């Protein structure tokens, strides 16, 4: 396609020079041509005894991508920023681990928001980990546990065409960003991610405050698809200290730890 000409390879050396060294918490960065799932790969390293804290794995292409709740993640080569990072979480209370996921989505959103000329409606964060722009899914986040670590996975559509992955998908290119530089975006993303992880680790109140400011879900009428198939309709009001969605259901409070959110009119 013509989008191929808009997809130059990542510069691994440059990313390492920018993100590994004094002032940065990242300890290792690798760009692989192809893998099944970057999340699976880092989990596998951890399972074999590796210290994956601050370790970054980026894949140009991902052939067996994983979504939440056993779903899939589709990609074509060089069309996305596909990465996983390792985070040591054992030093943080387990009840707060849910916010690490929310922090990641916030980091992704902040890294790409200024690239758009004018931000269209419905641009922000859908609970739990959807980056939305113009109602389309720009990025998906997946957090998986492997003691003492959490592996955070980001799939960000840069030039990815919606017809290649999902009808509800969008990308930076489809938002009007003519020539997105994945090297620059990856660098900005990982710098934002480091900051949010540090905030999360120290229970910084600004994390929750910043999340609320970008939330498309809070204040909206929603249908929440719960694990198991049940649907609950209400109005989203807040996120609690565990990262759970608090719903107003006819005056009753329903707190959801996991589910798929659909924003209603
Ligand atoms: C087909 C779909 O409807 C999927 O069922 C669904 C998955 O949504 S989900 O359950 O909320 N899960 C997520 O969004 C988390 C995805 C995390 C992927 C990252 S990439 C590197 C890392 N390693 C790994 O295997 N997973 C993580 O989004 C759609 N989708 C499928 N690819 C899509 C696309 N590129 N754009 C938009 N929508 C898509």
């Amino acid at each position: 396609t013509d989008r191929d000409r808009l997809r130059p390879p990542l510069d691994e050396r440059s990313l390492r020079d920018q993100l590994i060294g004094a002032g940065s918490g990242w300890r290792q960065l690798d760009v692989v041509a192809q893998t099944g799932s970057t999340n699976a790969d880092l989990l596998a390293r951890a399972a074999s005894g590796a210290d994956i804290d601050g370790v970054v794995l980026i894949a140009e292409h991902q052939t067996a991508g994983r979504g939440r709740h056993g779903r899939g993640w589709a990609a074509t080569a060089r069309a996305q920023i596909i990465l996983s990072v390792g985070v040591r979480v054992v030093d943080v209370p387990v009840q707060a681990w849910g916010w690490l996921s929310l922090a990641a989505g916030l980091a992704v959103l902040d890294s790409v928001a200024p690239l758009i000329a004018v931000p269209p409606a419905e641009t922000g964060l859908k609970w739990p980990n959807d980056v939305l722009a113009r109602g389309g899914k720009l990025a998906g986040i997946l957090a998986e546990v492997a003691q003492p670590f959490v592996v955070l996975g980001v799939g960000l559509n840069v030039t990815q065409a919606p017809e290649e992955v999902d009808p509800d998908a969008t990308s930076l290119l489809d938002l009007g960003v003519a020539a997105p530089d994945r090297n620059r975006i990856a660098s900005r993303l990982l710098r934002e991610l480091e900051a949010r992880i540090i905030q999360w680790r120290n229970a910084n109140p600004q994390l929750a405050a910043d999340y609320r400011a970008r939330s498309l879900t809070i204040g909206s009428r929603v249908r929440v698809e719960l694990p198991g198939g049940q649907d609950v309709v209400g109005i989203a009001r807040d996120i609690d200290d565990q990262g759970r969605l608090c719903l107003d259901v006819g005056g009753r409070t329903v707190v959801v730890s996991a589910g798929d959110v659909v924003h209603l009119r």
